[PDB]
């Protein structure tokens, strides 16, 4: 049926079977959050939090949202304001990729930046003080329950709805806010116990695993300081992924599979693989990839890539 | 429900309505293609060509296809190779964005450029040769009844289901191999005669309207000849649309609808949005909207765009 | 997503494979129309018509919808009616099943019945009286364009969609109004012309293929006369069915596949049963399911049918019989 | 997408707004069970316990499955025994609806009737005695996790994902197995604990409120024991609504609105009608229909209906009177 608003197509995202990926006496199956309109999972923080302010009479028309971004909250943020009728102002670390710049300002979005060394620690509070210089609205993803909520009632009805009846033995993802952890995780514990929720954290940037905190490439994924929105008692298994293994194994989800997702996307899925190397028969498995592969193109993902005609290769 | 491949999410994408940029008479929706796991309505004619092939026994595992593309085409076809285990080789104008070169890297594709001023005309050629030489499967998206059938059966199907029951009056669409134009034109003839199909071209590439062709910017559109799919009875209206009209609607679409969309997507709802300013009351479009903006943040579209930091403006 | 009105889940019915009653060498799908709110494929027409004539401003609220109906349609223009605000009155044979006059009377519908020898020809003609005398607004859905349109645009567009890169070379009907065959049939047409559709009759009225029509047990089908809205060109083969064998492969359908349809229903699967026997390996067939069996309790759908307690065979059982 | 399975279409049934039976200041949604293949809810239960005993390997192709049941169970794992090739007994009360002997019937069900003032505390034992005689899998409905677990993972993210960022004040149902209140219940419990759960009972069987029981005519509901998967503590408001409120409201709902729904269905909505009378405005509430009115024709849902011609009223028009 026809849609009122293009964030009427937000959520029910597919999850789909990896072919061959899989260590075969395993199912490993992915959900592909790059369907959202925006591109990410963070359509989903975006109208939620949007929705929950205007309820809350925090957020009138040509009001301006502020918030600290590691870049997709920032596009999904700016394309909520876009279509409802607010300004938003974006603070980014100087680091992530230019794709996710270049999206804000394609929705009409505001850019302040600052030194990514600083971290979102840094960012939020640049955030802060020009909300209040201003008097701007901030969406707090790192502490707003309307983060998880959508969370628990969308993301976490969709796999529900989509494994009820089947086997699922284990739900891996990553986390910036937590909100997807989190909401998800508070879910599959009251309707399926067994299920072990895995939370990865980088290598190089093990907050909750080592109280460790550094720059790292999987973007989205690693703020330097514990979220208020998470309920650490949902994690079952913190382990740990390095940003290499996760930049390869996106690559490989695009090129054996025809998957194209971010690096937490391959970082998940990395994860994933691993426990299904050493996990029983049957073990069916859920990962989860937070954004397209699109927005990466200037990044790591693509060191060693050929832009030019493939002569040499033709020669053969 | 889950899905077995990630090729079972094309189709079915979503009608939006435009929320502020019709003109108050009317109304105006728009089919984004950019939902299609490839990120562009190319994934219908990618999955179709190559099911249809399979049917005739003409590929196997292994096999290499090979096409001339604008980009979109390359990428889908370089998609669906990755997921199903065929090698793909696209030959491409070299003036193409560089994120369809990167994107169909992505995938494992193979990558062969040519001097852009050629048009396709000179692509087609190329990858005559190369699949006569290497015995490579050709595509021939210009040529393949398989492309129009797939439009036929789920883009027009999809079109006539949202609208079932109420009013439609124009379709806009532009056109590369002309297999949506074509396809979906054939449906609405029989099933909704009174719908007017309009197609448009660049004004610096009327083809059709003017027997010219120039190189141009609304990617996708408008090879330098006539296509061997398409079916000339089925447009109502031809007319054109300039590329810097398309280019700023397709900014107006994202600012201000929170809607990305490439070129080709500017050109149709610009050319909608004409069409709305002089029509009568309750007059109801729908216009394609091709591909995502995203593999445009090297092109025009972004022309003049500040990829700094907001100081000027927080200044005051 | 939530739904503002009833009327917005009509149509997109799911079709399904059958898993052990189709020859092995084949498979059978079946479009199950019982999902529709009204319980039948009439639902797509009854909004179709109501729409286009609230469109063209033949119908205001509080208007009266009048019909002469083999019971489906009743039943829904009731629900589209009790839905929009609107009065409804059918006019049905005295020998359809009482569960339909009953449905028709729950949605607030109005019934006026008449011997049922006089089909469908008798009905219209009281249905034109009434109307005349009364000013109600008539469906005509035996000519009314609006009937195979809404069919072209949603029934044959889920049927596209769903098979899309698929194969398919068989798809089954019945037909009444003939509006499911003429809408479907030139979609199917213009898409996969590859596609044979095949339409059957009643054994005992042929009236497309010889000019036959009686009284017969397949409600729903065969009125006696051919339909105006009938587009006979997109016909690939005409056939027939008796209602003995419909009624018994409706039998075969809920107890061998858990799929509880009418008699038309029957009939259908049963064509495409019988083509599949003889036909290629590989070949896939589409039969339509019009409605649930659940209108059928009292009819000879359920004839032998014990509503008593099988101590019979709970004794059977201790022993060694 | 083409189905491969008639058992794969259950579950994601509609949720719709009442268009006119709902106080101006508020609405009132429903959640309509009767999309589901079997026609009710019970589907989801049926297809639930049979997936896990087959994981658990209770079950085998050829097994027999029994169960004392109110009808729509007996009616939907009679379903899902027929679609994947298991045998089914279904233990019903004599006073249970006629229909529900039949549809049981037509997926190929077996029969064993009781004396229906015994309850299904009584049907239980002879169930269980059935099952110790011949060695059948007993569904447990009323004590099986895999019951509310089904609701949770289903209903519940059905619900929560239609109204996500949306205003929901009041979850209305009534319970048979309690399966439905406790799954939901509980979901909505972690995620919205703002909603109002209301469960009802009908007047003449507040078994929960005040330990009463009776032979009642909201058929599904109130079995005389209070069952073993309830979860107590999801309840907000216990309430009850009596079976004559609840017969004239599922009319309302079909002649008002188009939807035609069962007795219980009637009682849910009765039941938010009269929370919604005395609430504030804007206050959004949802109410669940188990099943369709069509297995009620021989119910008193249908006393006083004329399965006549309407020539009285017909006579009526041409006067002034
Ligand atoms: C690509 C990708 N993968 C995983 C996640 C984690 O999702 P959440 O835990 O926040 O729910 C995110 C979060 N992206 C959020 C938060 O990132 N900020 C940090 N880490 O400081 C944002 O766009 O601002 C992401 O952009
Ligand atoms: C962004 C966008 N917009 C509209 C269309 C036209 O669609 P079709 O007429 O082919 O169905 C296309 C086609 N893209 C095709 C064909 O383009 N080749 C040309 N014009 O020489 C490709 O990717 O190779 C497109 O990439
Ligand atoms: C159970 C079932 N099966 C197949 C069909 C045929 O569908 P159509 O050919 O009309 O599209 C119908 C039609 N039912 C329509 C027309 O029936 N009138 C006749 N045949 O005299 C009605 O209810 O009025 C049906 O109720
Ligand atoms: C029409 C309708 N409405 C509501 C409910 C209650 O649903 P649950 O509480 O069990 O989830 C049911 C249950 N029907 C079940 C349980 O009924 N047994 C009782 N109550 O003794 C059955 O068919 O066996 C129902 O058939």
């Amino acid at each position: 049926p026809l849609f009122n608003s293009i964030l009427d197509t937000i959520g029910r995202t597919p999850i789909v079977r990896l072919q061959r990926m899989a260590p075969e006496h395993t199912s490993v199956y992915v959900k592909v959050e790059s369907f959202n309109p925006g591109g990410s999972v963070a359509d989903r923080l975006a109208l939620s939090v949007v929705l929950d302010a205007e309820a809350k009479g925090l957020l009138k028309p040509g009001d301006t949202i502020v918030e600290c971004t590691s870049g997709n909250v920032g596009i999904a943020l700016a394309m909520v304001a876009a279509a409802r009728g607010y300004r938003f102002v974006a603070v980014m670390g100087d680091t992530y990729s230019v794709e996710r710049r270049k999206l804000i300002r394609a929705y009409g979005g505001k850019l302040v930046l600052f030194p990514g060394h600083l971290g979102s620690k840094g960012g939020n509070l640049i955030a802060d003080e020009l909300a209040e210089k201003y008097g701007w609205f901030r969406a707090r993803q790192f502490d707003n329950p309307a983060n998880p909520s959508y969370h628990r009632e969308t993301t976490a009805s969709e796999i529900l709805a989509d494994f009820a009846g089947k086997r699922l033995d284990h739900f891996v993802t990553g986390f910036g806010t937590t909100g997807t952890l989190t909401g998800v995780g508070q879910m599959l514990r009251v309707a399926r116990p067994e299920v072990r929720v895995v939370a990865l954290e980088p290598s190089n940037a093990a907050m909750l695993a080592r109280g460790e905190w550094s720059p790292h490439q999987i973007q989205g994924l690693a703020p330097n300081f514990v979220p208020g929105v998470l309920d650490r008692s949902v994690i079952d298994d913190l382990v740990t992924m390095d940003e290499v293994t996760a930049r390869d194994t996106s690559r490989r989800l695009a090129a054996e599979e025809g998957i194209f997702a971010g690096i937490s996307a391959g970082a998940t899925v990395a994860t994933a693989l691993s426990i299904a190397e050493h996990a029983p028969e049957g073990t069916v498995l859920l990962a989860m990839l937070p954004d397209t592969g699109e927005r990466y193109l200037s990044t790591f993902l693509f060191d060693g890539v050929d832009e030019g005609s493939d002569d040499a290769w033709l020669a053969s």
